[PDB]
């Protein structure tokens, strides 16, 4: 037996002024793609919704490539209109992974701002406000149940300008309430880069 391929189910709309999710592909054809590593869809924005015969979650594109985490995605190829895709990027240390960025995403551009008000982008489309407390972790402003955040590893941690400042990896939680984040800064990106 062999493994799918990560495909691309769906993406979280941030075009506009309204922030919602989108299901580009159902269940049955997210089985077979994954089988094939066949994907034809037409891929659009940053933030794709991902997943394996397992797993859903979160990728982000950012420098022309498509980021995740290896918690999710293993070592698994992505699934492309060519057939699967080899990630480029692959590290068990740092929780990640990453694929050439698929043609018609657009890619976020690495935060230069030093700030510390962010904003974290759900598989709900929920745009969450978050104070950044050190390199790698950051407080919920409000904070919530575990549920709530499941599934939005590999998402995107956005500064007030839109550039990104990291990647969801792990929750901060005490008996099913998270009141922190944990991710993946975007300078650890571009030193994989
Ligand atoms: C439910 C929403 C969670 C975001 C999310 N992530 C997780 O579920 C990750 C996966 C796993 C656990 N975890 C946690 O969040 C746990 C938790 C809540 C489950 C209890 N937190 C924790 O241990 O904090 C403790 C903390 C000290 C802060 C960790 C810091 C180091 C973190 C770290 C550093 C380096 C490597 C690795 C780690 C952690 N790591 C590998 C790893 O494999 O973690 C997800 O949404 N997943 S998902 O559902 O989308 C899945 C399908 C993909
Ligand atoms: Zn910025």
């Amino acid at each position: 037996k062999k493994k799918g391929s990560v495909v691309i189910v769906g993406r979280i709309n941030l075009s506009g002024d309204t922030a919602y999710a989108q299901q580009t592909r159902g269940e049955e054809g997210c089985q077979e793609t994954s089988q094939t590593g066949r994907d034809k869809n037409q891929v659009e924005g940053e933030v794709q919704i991902v997943s394996t015969a397992t797993q859903t979650f979160l990728a982000t594109s950012i420098n022309g490539v498509l980021w995740t985490v290896y918690h999710g995605a293993g070592t698994r190829t992505i699934a492309s209109p060519k057939g699967p895709v080899t990630q480029m990027y692959t590290n068990v240390d740092k929780d990640l992974v990453g694929w050439q960025a698929p043609q018609g995403s657009r890619s976020l551009t690495p935060c230069t701002c030093g700030s510390s008000d962010l904003y974290l982008v759900t598989r709900h489309a929920d745009v969450i406000p978050v104070r950044r407390r050190g390199d790698s972790t950051g407080s919920l402003l409000s904070p919530r149940p575990l549920s709530y955040l499941k599934g939005s590893s590999g998402g995107p941690l956005l500064c007030p300008a839109g550039h990104a400042v990291g990647i969801f990896r792990a929750a901060v939680s005490t008996r099913g309430v998270a009141k922190a984040v944990q991710f993946i800064p975007v300078e650890s990106l571009e030193t994989t880069m």
